[PDB]
Parts: structure tokens; C-alpha cells; sequence
């Protein structure tokens, strides 16, 4: 099987507990049931990659936690920052236990972080000098998994949360300030992933440009079956937005479909 360990924020959360039912062939998410615990009204991108877009057996260990930032020593928010998710991984799965006997050839580490770091710091920090600190801390966490023997990595860049209803309501100049800051973060993320890839020489990496994908939908919503780019519906399917800051299940399914061909080199797609 492919062991898919994920790390991130509310765009990735499912409510998976390390003490809940663990992933197996008959139950690849482990816990909770597929479609529960998300910000989408249904499966999220991880549920869809694991159970709908998979080419072979994928087992999902999803450590993402709502509200997470990279490290509370930089931009703080909630206790379950990315650093704490890596610590949970180190405590339970890093040593390849019988419940998750992974190897360099069959483990994929997916990270989707930055929404909240940017969301909280875009007006109070200098993007050009501050976002390298965030990205360097992300890289140091990734190095912990590399030391454990991880070699396959998936990074998603930050999507245009500047154009969520929550931000649009703050005025176009705030949308722009946030978007400009976000663009610098994503450029630095790309640089780091490229540099890591070249320096190690023995890793398989994907940088998934969620920003451009979601932007395409926001720019032409009706081509994707949405009536406009701003409406909210908690059914997760009628609108792009499930709530004012989170996209719904239909969006996540469209993203997972977009991702599938780009993930073929990682082993489960």
C-alpha cells in the first residue's frame, strides 16, 4: 500500500485520532468515517485522493488540525500547529510500527500549510524578509521526516483565500494586501521545494499549484457548475464556499481530480 501522511490546517482536517481506528485495506481513512470531520460537508481533498482518485491502495494518516500555523514561535494561533503535527508523527508513526510499516518507496508526506500564517501576519510583517523564516521552519520540519527515511513529498501552495467571502468583506485593498503577501509566500515555497529536491537528489516531490487551480474556478465559476464566485452554501456543492473561509466538497473533488495526474509519480494515483 501507499502510506499517505498528511499535515495541514482546516482545509485538510478530518478529525483523525492516533488512538482511533487505524487505516486498513477495508478502512483506508482509519477514523472517522470518510466524509466526516471536514470543512466541506463531505469528503475533502484527502478523502477523495485516498478513496476516489486512488490507482491502488492508499492508507490515510491525516494529522491536519483546524487553525494550524507552521510554528507558534513564529505566527501563533492554536496548539496543534504544524510543528506539533510533526511531533505526533515522530511519537507514533516515524519508527515504522506494525500498524504503519512504511518505507521510502511507499510513504508519501503531504503538507498544506500557510493559509493561517498569511491570514494572521499579512498586515503586520514584511513578506520579503518574514516569509523566508516561515518557509525555513517548514523545511526544518520536513527534514525530520527525511531523517526518519521519508523520500516522497507533496506540497500544496496556498490558494486564493484573499477572495474568500471573509476577506472580500474587508475591502478590495485588504484583498490586495493579503494577495500580494500570499504571492511572496508561494514564490518562496516553490524555491524551497526546488532547492530541497536538488540538494537531496534522492527525493520525489510535487508542488501542486492550488492557487492557479482555484483561481481558474473563481474567474469562471459557471464553467465548473457554480453560479458565481462568492455565494456560500453549507451543502458543499451549490457554491464554491461551504462557509465564509472554506470551500465545499465539490471544490475539493475538482481539486483532487486536477491533482491525480500530477501525483502519478508519488505511487498511489
Amino acid at each position: 500500500p501507499t502510506y499517505f501522511f498528511t499535515f495541514g490546517d482546516s482545509y485538510s482536517q478530518t478529525g483523525f485520532s492516533a488512538s482511533g481506528t487505524q487505516p486498513s485495506a477495508s478502512n483506508p481513512m482509519g477514523n472517522p468515517d470518510l466524509g466526516i470531520g471536514t470543512t466541506t460537508n463531505g469528503p475533502n481533498w484527502i478523502g477523495y485522493l485516498t478513496t476516489t482518485e486512488n490507482a491502488s491502495l492508499v492508507l490515510s494518516y491525516n494529522l491536519a488540525a483546524g487553525g494550524a500555523t507552521i510554528d507558534n514561535a513564529l505566527v501563533p494561533a492554536y496548539p496543534g500547529d504544524l510543528a506539533s503535527q510533526f511531533r505526533l508523527f515522530e511519537d507514533v508513526y516515524a519508527d515504522k510500527p506494525a500498524s504503519a510499516p512504511w518505507s521510502a518507496e511507499d510513504a508519501v508526506f503531504g503538507v498544506w500549510i500557510g493559509i493561517n500564517d498569511i491570514g494572521n501576519a499579512y498586515y503586520s510583517t514584511d513578506a520579503e524578509t518574514y516569509t523566508p523564516k516561515l518557509i525555513s521552519r517548514l523545511e526544518s520540519l520536513v527534514e525530520e521526516v527525511y531523517k526518519n527515511g521519508g523520500r516522497k513529498f507533496l506540497f500544496l501552495n496556498v490558494p486564493p483565500t484573499s477572495r474568500s467571502p471573509l476577506f472580500l468583506e474587508q475591502g478590495e485593498e485588504v484583498v490586495k494586501q493579503h494577495a500580494e503577501y500570499l504571492s511572496v509566500y508561494n514564490e518562496n515555497l516553490e524555491g524551497m521545494v526546488d532547492d530541497f529536491t536538488k540538494k537531496k537528489g534522492d527525493v520525489t516531490t510535487v508542488l501542486y499549484d492550488s492557487w492557479s487551480f482555484m483561481t481558474k474556478i473563481l474567474d469562471d465559476p459557471t464553467a465548473y457548475g457554480f453560479p458565481d464566485a462568492t455565494c456560500i452554501n453549507d451543502d458543499g456543492t451549490s457554491c464554491i464556499w461551504w462557509n465564509n473561509y472554506h470551500p465545499g466538497m465539490k471544490y475539493h473533488l475538482l481539486q483532487a481530480e486536477d491533482m491525480k495526474p500530477k501525483l502519478r509519480k508519488l505511487g498511489g494515483w
